[PDB]
């Protein structure tokens, strides 16, 4: 199993959620966050004075899936979140050693849906 | 050491927090999040008016502990967060390679 | 590559952000969170009854960096977030198997920062 953690533009998140649901990926956890990237370098210019580069709102999506679904989900998120401009976001792939379903106590192979 | 990341109902979170504190598990970080699960499928019903399945509020708990404590913490969370209905949540066990205490610069299970 | 997840005081966060930027570490994701530590033990009081220990606001910083940069970034955070009182926070180092840049599809140390 892996955790896929994606940071995307708020404007694009509804198309990422729809793209995932259309292929049966329903379980997801979402957080409002702020971020910056390289754009702006060390500082910015506010008519006279020096200003820091602003942390701006973004949406964090976390989706935990079986190893055999990781590449499919990365593609769905990349093709729905893309616009072409700096600030489109990044995806991190993090190992998960086990998952427990609270309602049933199922774990391991029984804790996540099989797509294949 | 391991990071235990649990997504629970906001109504159950106080009972999970007390069950952990009773057994000396005091350090924890908590975030307000939203989520959906399998319940609802693709869309739901509001009158020949499809609507999307809503992302609803949940509480995310993160607690980092020694390897030997992981199963005890998982059972304390499951027993206090359970209701039996869809939406009860999930627990993810994630490896941590080290931990640093900012106040002293101490590392290892020591720093926990 | 590794994910460095640091929980720090809100008052110290602007000094942490400036210390990383000064050394060219620009990419970072920040979340408002709440937390408690050991301080307070099982409970407190009172006027004049017992109460739970309060989960209080903190700032979570996540920065993903190359393996060879981890010890430098740990030093930058410890020195800028330190005050010397209980509640200064903790840094967790979590393995990352890969990173994907959405704009280009590029992966690896390459996709950083
Ligand atoms: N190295 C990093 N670690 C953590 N979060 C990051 C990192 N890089 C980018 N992010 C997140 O992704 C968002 C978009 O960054 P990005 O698309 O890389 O912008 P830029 O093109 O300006 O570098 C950021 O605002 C931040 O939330
Ligand atoms: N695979 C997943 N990845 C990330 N978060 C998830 C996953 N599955 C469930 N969750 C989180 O757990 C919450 C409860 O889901 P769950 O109990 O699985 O509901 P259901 O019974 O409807 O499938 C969700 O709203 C979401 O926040
Ligand atoms: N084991 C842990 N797991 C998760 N988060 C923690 C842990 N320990 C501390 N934290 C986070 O770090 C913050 C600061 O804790 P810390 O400095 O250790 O306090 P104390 O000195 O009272 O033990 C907490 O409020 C919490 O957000
Ligand atoms: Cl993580
Ligand atoms: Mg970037
Ligand atoms: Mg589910
Ligand atoms: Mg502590």
């Amino acid at each position: 199993m892996k955790k896929i953690e994606a940071i995307v533009r708020a404007e694009k998140f509804p198309e990422v959620k729809a793209a995932l649901e259309e292929r049966g990926f329903y379980g997801m956890t979402v957080t409002d966050v702020k971020g910056r990237g390289q754009q702006g370098g060390m500082q910015i210019q506010f008519r006279g004075r020096t200003m820091e580069v602003t942390l701006l709102p973004k949406v964090k999506l976390e989706i935990v899936v079986k190893d055999d679904a990781v590449e499919e989900v990365i593609g769905l998120i990349v093709n729905s979140a893309f616009t072409g401009s700096p600030g489109d976001g990044k995806i991190f792939i993090i190992p998960v050693e086990d998952v427990v379903r609270i309602r049933t106590g199922e774990r391991g192979d029984d804790s996540l849906e099989h797509h294949h």
